[PDB]
């Protein structure tokens, strides 16, 4: 609604909506079919793929209507638009078209060649946005409608299983309706506007939305089992290559707080290359799906040491030992977060 028209693309609209109309019933005969004077989808001549004058002025008004909707959403995608020149518009060359291929219609639909007009990956991706939101608005008739998803589509319940998003939809919906955006925004091109895009932006979950407000699980020995004395060694292979930490906890540890972030437990956090305990560190590379780092904990002299895949994981310096001294305290057990 906040969207208004600029002055080139208000006095070329109507053009625009003729040539893309006309471009539809190009796209129909491409697909096999052909004109009719009745509305029967079997007999598959229909009046719709005749010119836009035979065709119901209700249908050719309601694409007119929903391409100023189309571009005055394409205005929204924050894709700035600029008329290239006068003469483009003077010279509109229209390739000749067989005549079984071309409608009744004397002058050819088909705009200036698709060969000459050149789609960039940013364009293809407005493209995409673009499509996406006309499923949307598509979807949203539906659900003033009342049509609710089903997976067998019924029309007397109004159920139809198109009524997902975009991203789940159906191959052949998509390529149709990617293939009419695509070449109405090439013959947006081919008028000369040049539809320069915003530029891509990254952003980065980084683990932070979850189900239910906790941030991750710890999974710890049982107190009893703490070791006080001797050399022990246990592994954990990681299916995934996320926000994981294994080493070894006190039996204080608070299944609430990260590990290491507290002198409690002593981590390896692969995720970040961090060793943690009472801060971080730099120690070790980085795992990938299904690696299987063991932790080895001697309490006779105090080491901790690991080993990703067999290696032995350094810090900085050359020193094997993740941690070089620590109080045997209450014992160690071994935690994962
Ligand atoms: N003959 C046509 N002329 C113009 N645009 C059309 C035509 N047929 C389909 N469209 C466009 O493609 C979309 C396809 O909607 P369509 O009515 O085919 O969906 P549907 O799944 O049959 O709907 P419902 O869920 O009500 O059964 C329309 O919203 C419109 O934008
Ligand atoms: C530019 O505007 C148009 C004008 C005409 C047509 C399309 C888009 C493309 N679309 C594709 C499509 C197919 C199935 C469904 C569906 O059943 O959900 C929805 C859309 C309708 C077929 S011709």
């Amino acid at each position: 609604s906040q969207i208004v028209l600029p002055p080139h693309l208000e006095r070329i609209r109507e053009k625009l909506a003729e040539n893309i109309h006309e471009l539809w019933v190009m796209n129909k005969i491409e697909l096999g079919w052909q004109y009719g004077p009745v509305r029967d989808d079997n007999k598959r001549q229909h009046p719709c793929l005749v010119e836009f004058s035979k065709l119901p002025e209700q249908e050719r008004n309601y694409n007119l209507q929903m391409s100023l909707e189309t571009l005055k959403t394409l205005l929204a995608l924050g894709c700035h638009v600029g008329i290239s020149d006068e003469h483009a518009e003077d010279k509109v060359k229209k390739m000749k078209l067989p005549k079984n291929y071309q409608l009744t219609s004397g002058y050819k639909p088909a705009p200036m060649d698709l060969s000459f007009i050149k789609l960039t990956p940013s364009q293809e991706a407005m493209v995409d946005k673009l499509a996406e939101n006309a499923h949307n608005v598509w979807a949203r008739d539906r659900i003033r409608q009342g049509w609710t998803y089903g997976i067998q589509q019924d029309v007397k319940n109004r159920r139809n299983p198109r009524l997902v998003p975009y991203t789940l939809l159906d191959d052949r919906t998509k390529k149709s309706n990617k293939d009419s955006l695509r070449e109405a925004v090439r013959t947006l091109l081919g008028y000369g506007y040049n539809l320069e895009a915003p530029d891509q932006d990254h952003a980065a979950r980084a683990e932070v939305c979850s189900g239910t407000g906790e941030r991750f699980r710890i999974f710890r020995a049982e107190k009893t089992y703490a070791v006080k004395a001797g050399r022990w060694y246990f592994e954990f292979e990681t299916v995934t290559a996320g926000d994981m930490r294994v080493g070894w906890s006190r039996p204080g540890c608070q299944p609430d707080q990260e590990l290491g972030s507290d002198e409690r437990a002593f981590a390896f956090d692969g995720f970040k290359a961090q060793r943690w305990h009472q801060g971080n560190e730099h120690y070790g590379r980085s795992w990938q799906a299904g690696d299987v780092v063991g932790c080895m904990v001697d309490m006779n002299e105090h080491t901790m040491m690991f080993t990703l895949n067999g290696e032995i994981l350094l810090d900085d310096s050359g020193s094997e030992l993740a941690f070089k001294d620590f109080d045997v305290g209450d014992g160690f057990i071994p935690v994962c977060s």
